[PDB]
């Protein structure tokens, strides 16, 4: 927001060594046509040009062609900053170096065919890493300027000697400069990325301000997250972009087994990071190296410890470095690291959302050619969990299936690909797909499972069941303003219960897959564990991994095995199994804030799980699955056949009115069965086929009259008393009916 | 209540950076040398040290 | 070696039996095993894919 600032715009016949500004702009810069002037860029990059007036161009635009936006490593349409440079003359000498690769094949002197020509009666400024291409020979070829005498900022005069001999410079520095990485080529981190700013670039650039309110920056910052999710890449961005020199220490590599090694490891990184100063420590695993000392058992951990508090407590000593460690668990820190003049500062680095993944996945295929068909957007919504490194890793994948396929139609025989083949290489977004497919989430790498497929449609009836169960998932995520319009945090828990075989199970299926949430299904007694405190212990984990993985769907199946009534059992297989519902109870309402952690559970008997599970804040809703009535069975057989190719003459509306008190599974093992029959008479007949030569395109009829005989009522009328009596005790405990205020 | 030398430090600390952090939203970030004036009117007030307070735990 | 292959690009390189030179660096009896291991994903990190030299470990 100043009159230096502008905005990049192109060059329609602007060469390399000079620039053009609009002559309004101009005149507001006081500037006059053929003063030569200074560019700021980006990754602290500067080129001097002579200034240009023109009316093609903006106010708010400056002209710069590709080569000079190359010079500041900057793109189309950034925002930088012209100064009119100061004290400019006449450069003694220049000495340009050509790049290694461009100077090969040039059978002419360079210096002739380029240089002289160039800078002859031109006067052309040039500040020390500029590189500026010249049109001529056999190749064109950019010479980078490795020396500017005076230094920086020199006029190229024809008296001025040119010479391009010596090693070429290599196009190393150029490719690492366009590789170097920044605050750009982090997504998602942009709240976090502020604060790190704020710690390390405001210091440096405006040290003043601190000096006048009197405060001194903070030297240690603690990023702690889960892994891949860019801390070492935050780090090394932050290292580029103040042009400090960044320094790894891995924990495995400080830990050492003689005594005294790990600490002179430890004090040798930071003599040689405040030698190289300024610059950044970053400790990656801060966790395995330096843990509790109460805690741990072993000596050496507490002396590096020690050694590491020493190191930070010298630190600050205006060596301008700034020490950063990347860990998992900041918890298992020893705690005299999180201090003042220490650790002081945690930064939480978490999974990235559905914006944060688009921008990675921005950054990542930026240099990747695109066809029209894929869309990033749906890349990152169908990638519920996945973590930076493995949308790179994902991205890169997808590539990997193209070049599979340019193979597949390849021989690679020839030393050299035809231009056509090469014309017809793309990717797609079938390759993306497949990329997803075989990519796994390292969030849910230990709680993956399977995916049955099951959709909406492959469930029958419970029309009004599945519309509540979106609303559930959907409607905080999709839409949290309404919620914050009227300020009631939403609903997030569900218990289904009915008799077997109704759908409780499918629900949680489907609804994994729809709503494109994270979906952590736990069996039903798979957290309880023989040890003391294990068994909590499991518990609290499985809601920390929802938590962090909100939005998250944890699906308790078979719920009443371990939220049983408290006090039923003496014993309570040693008090443990209570013990495990008072942490369920604490996780799902507690002393905490609520994420988007929804809990669904799933049980046959709901009336011997506990009542303080089943309170308003903890499965707020009690959604009963009963046996499917006629309209709903004709849907189940209906959904059930949607694959299967059957006969039009079924009639499956009357298998409906027979089957009065078939459950789902049970109208589903019919359909199984008229399968096999169709089946079984298929194979005889091919058989027959066979012994002649030594038929049943769809199910008919007759399978599905011969099945029936098989057909059986799995829950009993028993069973169905005792559910229905639950559904009547929330009838009558709520009191009154068809509550209406008065008038 | 529980705060150590250490914390009052890092309180101090946060209160005088909140206040930087009032400055940083008017100046354009860019410029070459910040101006006088809001170089004087930089101060640290009872907002600054209660915000502090608010991020202050032992 | 890593200099030999980016210098005779492209190259191939094999490595035979990496797991004994490069056990796991959390469990390292040795700070010479340690430093190898370094040097391996040092070497990996410094070429910029331009060398097109592929190592393959046995
Ligand atoms: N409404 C339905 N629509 C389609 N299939 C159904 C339906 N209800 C049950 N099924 C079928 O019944 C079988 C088992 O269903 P599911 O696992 O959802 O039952 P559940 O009520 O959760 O049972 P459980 O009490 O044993 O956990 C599956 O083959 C499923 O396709
Ligand atoms: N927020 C992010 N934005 C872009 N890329 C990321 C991000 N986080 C991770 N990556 C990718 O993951 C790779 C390795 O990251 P890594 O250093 O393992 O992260 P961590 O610090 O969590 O260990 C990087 O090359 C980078 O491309
Ligand atoms: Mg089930």
């Amino acid at each position: 927001n100043r009159p230096n600032r502008l905005i990049v715009d192109e060059a329609i016949n602007e060469d390399n060594s000079v620039v053009s500004l609009s002559q309004p702009k101009m005149d507001e810069l006081q500037l006059f046509r053929g003063d030569t002037v200074l560019l700021k860029g980006k990754k602290r990059r500067e080129a001097v040009c002579i200034v240009l007036s023109d009316d093609t161009c903006s106010d708010e635009k400056i002209r710069m062609n590709r080569v000079v936006r190359n010079n500041l490593r900057v793109r189309l349409g950034d925002v930088i900053s012209i100064q009119p440079c100061p004290d400019v003359k006449y450069g003694k000498r220049i000495h340009v170096l050509p790049i290694d690769d461009t100077v090969e094949g040039i059978t002419g002197n360079l210096f002739e065919v380029y240089l002289k020509p160039y800078f002859l009666e031109a006067y052309r400024p040039i500040r020390k890493g500029d590189i500026f291409l010249v049109r001529g020979g056999m190749r064109a070829v950019e010479f980078k300027v490795v020396e500017t005498d005076p230094s920086p900022y020199c006029i190229v005069a024809p008296d001025t000697v040119i010479h391009c001999e010596g090693e070429p410079i290599k196009r190393e520095d150029e490719e690492e400069s366009l590789n170097e990485v920044g605050y750009d080529d982090i997504g998602g981190c942009r709240k976090q990325l502020a604060q790190i700013k704020e710690m390390v670039e405001l210091p440096l650039r405006h040290p003043a301000l601190f000096k006048e309110i009197g405060v001194k920056p903070p030297r240690g910052i603690l990023l702690y997250g889960p892994p891949g999710t860019g801390k070492t890449l935050i780090a090394r961005a932050v290292a580029n972009e103040t042009g400090a020199f960044f320094f790894l220490i891995n924990g495995p590599e400080i830990m050492s087994k003689l005594a005294g090694e790990s600490e002179s490891n430890l004090r040798k990184a930071f003599e040689e990071a405040e030698k190289n100063a300024p610059a950044i420590i970053f400790i990656d695993e801060l966790d395995a190296i330096a843990p509790k000392r109460e805690k741990t058992h072993g000596e050496v951990e507490r002396r590096i410890v020690s050694q590491l508090l020493t190191l930070m407590d010298g630190l600050k000593q205006r060596a301008h470095v700034i020490v950063m460690a990347a860990t998992n668990r900041p918890n298992s820190i020893d705690p005299a690291l999180r201090r003042f003049g220490r650790f002081d500062r945690e930064v939480d680095i978490g999974i990235p959302d559905a914006t944060g993944r688009l921008e990675i996945l921005q950054i990542h295929t930026k240099n990747m050619k695109l066809a029209d068909d894929v869309d990033l957007e749906q890349v990152a919504n169908e990638t519920h969990g996945h973590v930076g490194a493995d949308l790179a890793a994902l991205c890169s994948e997808a590539a990997l299936q193209a070049i599979r396929k340019k193979m597949d139609l390849i021989d690679l025989e020839d030393e050299t690909i035809d231009a056509e083949v090469m014309n017809s290489l793309a990717v797609t977004m079938d390759d993306f797909r497949w990329a997803l497919s075989q990519s796994n989430p390292s969030a849910l790498r230990e709680t993956v499972v399977e995916v049955p497929q099951v959709t909406w449609e492959d469930i029958g009836g419970l029309e009004d069941v599945k519309r509540e169960l979106q609303e559930l998932v959907q409607y905080p995520v999709e839409h949290p303003d309404k919620f914050l319009k009227f300020g009631m945090t939403p609903s997030k828990g569900v218990l289904f219960y009915g008799p077997p075989g109704c759908g409780k199970t499918l629900l949680a299926k489907a609804i994994a897959n729809e709503c494109q949430a994270n979906f952590i299904s736990i069996k039903g007694p798979e957290l309880l564990t023989m040890w003391f405190g294990e068994s909590e212990a499991n518990v609290r984990e499985i809601f920390d991994k929802a938590r962090q993985a909100a939005p998250c769907v944890l699906f308790f199946d078979q719920l009443d095995s371990i939220a049983k009534a408290r006090g039923g059992n003496i014993g309570d297989g040693g008090g443990a199994a209570d013990r495990v519902i008072n942490q369920i109870l604490t996780e799902m309402d507690g002393m905490s804030t609520k994420k988007n952690v929804f809990i669904i559970g799933a049980t046959n008997r709901p009336d011997i799980i506990d009542p303080a599970i089943l309170r308003p804040g903890r499965l707020d809703q009690l959604i009963y699955i009963p046996l499917p009535d006629e309209k709903s069975r004709v849907a189940i057989l209906k959904a059930n056949l949607r694959k299967s190719p059957v006969a039009k003459d079924v009639d499956l509306e009357f298998l409906a009115k027979m089957t009065n008190g078939f459950s789902g599974a049970d109208l589903t093992e019919i359909c199984q069965r008229a399968c096999k029959l169709a089946i079984r008479e298929s194979i005889e007949s091919e058989i027959r086929r066979e012994r002649e030569r030594q038929p049943v395109p769809e199910i008919r009829r007759d399978h599905f009259e011969e099945a029936m005989r098989f057909a059986r009522r799995s829950v009993s009328d028993n069973d169905i008393r005792k559910y229905e009596m639950f559904a009547q005790t929330l009838q009558q405990s709520r009191g009154f009916g068809s509550f209406r205020f008065p008038s």
